[PDB]
């Protein structure tokens, strides 16, 4: 299940920060929904990048997302203070979405 | 994982069989999207049914299908030869279709 | 195929109306009927869609309507460039999947 | 109409057999919603790949599909004794969602 | 405003025709959704091309459909006789879809 | 093609104004896509609902909307100095939104 | 903007407690797919429930949800957020330009 | 959150002008859809583009728009006296369509 990100990155203010997000083909190698989350301790989480790269209203361009197979990743650049929160990814799984009878064998007489 | 239908049913030439097919609030009770295939031994299935009532081109009006609940209904009337044969019905599955991250904490030196 | 009397008259002045039976794939299932009026070896024209709803420049004497899976046109004030066929058509929903032959797969 | 596949395939154990998958540019030219069931003699069908190279939870990686202009392919290696059975393959099909009316001459007398 | 076809064409039997249909950026330049339809006299209309190359169920492959910048075309290939016919492309045609109100100054005191 | 509004509307500080906004079966009473937009004097408009009764984010509950039959409804009520504007309704305006070729008679042999 | 929580809420080991989730007919309102999420310290966040009433595996039934109008309704010791689906008008306005001719 | 434009510009009679809109990969850069509205003062705004580069009935060629990147362009040629007016920009809005709670802290005893 789980998507794999590296548990600490770091930067400095006004520098950038990179951090990856490594899943499947099912989820993001299959599909562009990737999300980003930024979350302040006990505080709710913000989307900051939705559909891999697009931002919601009033998230500024110096955060922006991409992917190349299986990996998507987050940059934030012109790093701010604001900006130390923890940062969860997430994405769209696959499933068949189906589930199938078990049969029913009918005899005409 | 599995909708429920009984194994066997029977009718004769010129009269009618109904079959039903159990599900949760998952699939059968949750949406409109009910199919019944029909399949002769060792024949590829041929939708006969779909999105609960409708019936694809060229297949008779004698073949219908309904649900209630959780419990779905194909009845065949007018029984004919080549009407014996196995029944499967499907449906949609709902799954959260999410998977999320481990999560990263982003320090600002 | 949605099924229409081949013939129906009516006199100058007066109405004609024409049916169309389909199921509840189209005509009963959605409301997207339309009707074209065609004169021989010329193009169609429509004249009805979403089932009464006319086109700019189609007069209200063309109208249009359903129950059930029957839709109806009606012409009345019934006029010489009226003569002509006239076909309904409708939205098909479709279970919109094609299922291959198979293949026995035998393990040696 | 229908997806053409041959009617018999072999292979031996621990070996691979490939398996094709021919329609046209209204399904398997024309999207990615292939599918593959796996079904062994009067038992229900079990999807084994869908959205032309994605598995199900609990079907094996040694199972795998893919597509290539009209026609699409599954291949299973690592080939074992309960992989006897019989395999269809299913598409999406585009539809021109259209019903013509069989039309009235109408005379003004 | 209509779309332009020649008004005659002709092939021999086995043969191939190809007739054009030209638009504008508003319907065959704008969107992938030309049709053609064939029509014998006094007979109700049959679409033999649907999404510009698509064939519906029963029409075979020698019936085929393309298009280049708002000109559309259909090529019957292996003429045979049931193919003397009128042929009529078809196409979406744009249109913004909305219609505005005429305004409401409103005044507060 | 115009919705029809009347040209001047008031109400006083604290209290509500309602706005009507008359069309058809071709979109107001065909549809629930009817949006009203505000707009102050040289500046730009601002959608403040959509799809007949939602609003937008950070657009409050004291604005609201409604139709029936063939006529929609703006109000606003606990009127404020920012709410003097023009306020302009818009719909979603049907058409068959489809052209039609001369045809071409094809002849064989 | 955001879904209305009490930030607060107490039940004793082994009682229940309930949590609500305030929006609009945009959200809550409008739509069957309310997701509660369950979020220990420091810790990534678990769905415990989607589509309003509905669990997935491994989730026991004693987690459970439900909505009327606008409000929702759903170690233990953690944070809970509620999620839903939002409508959007799906536009975006220019700020506009004045054209001079001459 | 808007698409910039320059607040002023201009053009001689007969001349073109060209004005810009720029927004971001969440709109102008991301589908095809934007608009340009035409507002004479105190007026309605009447559609000139929509879909980037199609033009309603009625509005003549001289009045065209494109796209490139994230900045979106109409331009007015053989300027006129009635083409003075305000002109607005618009365009589909991609959205993460997701709304979170602002959390519940619960402690057991």
């Amino acid at each position: 299940s789980a998507l794999t990100q590296p548990p600490s990155a770091s930067g400095s203010l006004g520098q950038s920060v990179t951090i990856s997000c490594t899943g499947t083909s099912s989820d993001v190698g299959g599909y562009n929904y990737v999300s980003w989350e930024q979350q302040h301790a006990g505080k709710a989480p913000k989307v900051i990048i939705y559909e891999v790269n697009k931002r919601p209203s009033g998230v500024p361009d110096r955060f922006s997302g991409s992917k190349s197979g299986n990996t998507a990743s987050l940059t934030v650049s012109g790093l701010q203070a604001e900006d130390e929160a923890d940062y969860y990814c997430s994405s769209y799984e696959g499933s068949d979405n189906a589930v199938e009878g078990t049969g029913t064998k009918v005899t005409v007489l």
